[PDB]
């Protein structure tokens, strides 16, 4: 399992919080905004992906991401 | 030392806290998206201790590993 | 590369944003509970520098100052940029 951390525009906020939930992944937004991504280690190439491709120019667009390891997961 | 990562809706929040305290963990609370997330510093036996905190009062939680931890504190008269 | 966690008071919190870019940290600032929380990632190297510069911009209150810290590990880090 990882948390992946990654910094957006606002601008890419919206959108890449539809196409993480159409991507069936589980996020947190916290305001540029940060978003808090839990996913299985193979999907994380996706989430990725998925950040890569919903960061756009406002002239400049960029996003940076971190990819935590995580000891335990649990859901109650 | 871990760092505990809790997703938690609202109506859970303030009474999470309050237990948090009372079971004298120290916690941050965000308002995020309708939900609240803590982050929650604690020591690898306490653990246990605050998960069951979470689970009675509520949730999804991530437990992170702490390479480092540093606290700097002052006092002045 | 290590992402720290890095929990200031408020009265500290502009200061420490401007200390941290004038040391070359990028750095986010979250609005929390009384306690402002920063997220900054550096390379392994640098951390001992960023510490630095939170002890010294934590000042004392009304008579007390602090300010608490944690430094995770970074599986990977990922930075996508375009200009149009």
């Amino acid at each position: 399992m990882k948390l992946i951390f990654a910094i957006v525009q606002d601008q890419d906020s919206n959108r890449l919080s539809d196409a993480l939930t159409k991507g069936n992944f589980g996020a947190t937004k916290l305001a540029n905004t940060t978003f808090i991504i839990g996913t299985e280690d193979e999907r994380v190439e996706d989430a990725l992906a998925i950040i890569k491709e919903n960061c756009k120019a406002r002239q400049v667009g960029g996003a940076t991401v971190f990819v935590m390891p995580v000891e335990s997961f649990h859901h109650f």
